[PDB]
């Protein structure tokens, strides 16, 4: 975008947020970029994680690939062009659909991802080589894995100045309330999943000894 408008910068918060969140989705695309044509070029094609295993790791991991790439070349992409009209949570809006499958199971899963690594330390940590993979074996995967699912608590940033543009009230900004609910609802569900009818304890009744 060395040219999108060319208008002369100046306390424009456009400019500013689009590009402060470069920085922190860079770093998230940046790490899957990495681990993805370092290690994960193997495996990406469902080679030992093919069926079943894909809602554990691949399926998560496997998906978020074209999306990492989409994520920000998706909206982005126009924004930084003339916007006209340009509305992130319109677009996120197609990619939750799927983001909310990989979402809610990896924080559910996350407990039993760290099993199979130490159990597939040996038999992952072989394939991952095949020439010469990083130095964290291909246990990599969770621990740089664990950061980017806190780039998600900035994602309202966007889509509060983003989407606005400015305030606004009649109309517009409508949007807002759907994508911010999406978004959003996503870390609410996860934390009432775990207690999700535990809490309860009414009807339940185990035969615990």
């Amino acid at each position: 975008m060395k040219g999108f408008d060319t208008t002369a910068i100046n306390k424009s918060y456009y400019n500013v947020v689009l590009q402060n969140i470069l920085e922190t989705e860079n770093e998230y695309s940046k790490e899957l970029q990495t681990v993805l044509s370092t290690y994960l070029r193997p495996l990406q094609t469902s080679e030992k994680l093919s069926s079943a295993n894909i809602s554990y790791l691949m399926g998560n991991l496997e998906e978020i690939c074209s999306f990492q790439q989409m994520l920000v070349q998706s909206l982005e992409e126009c924004t930084k062009l003339p916007e006209a009209q340009q509305r992130v949570g319109g677009c996120f809006l197609n990619l939750m659909p799927q983001m909310k499958t990989l979402y809610l199971t990896y924080c559910a899963n996350h407990p039993s991802a760290v099993n199979v690594l130490t159990e597939h330390s040996e038999e992952l940590g072989e394939f991952m080589e095949t020439k010469g993979a990083s130095s964290p074996g291909i246990l990599v995967l969770t621990t740089g894995l664990s950061k980017p699912f806190m780039r998600l608590d900035k994602y309202p940033t966007l889509l509060k100045e983003l989407e606005r543009h400015m305030e606004d009230y009649h109309t517009d900004r409508q949007d807002i309330q759907k994508s911010m609910a999406a978004f959003k609802n996503l870390s609410a569900q996860c934390q009432e999943v775990r207690k999700r009818k535990e809490l309860e304890l009414q009807i339940l009744t185990e035969a615990i000894r």
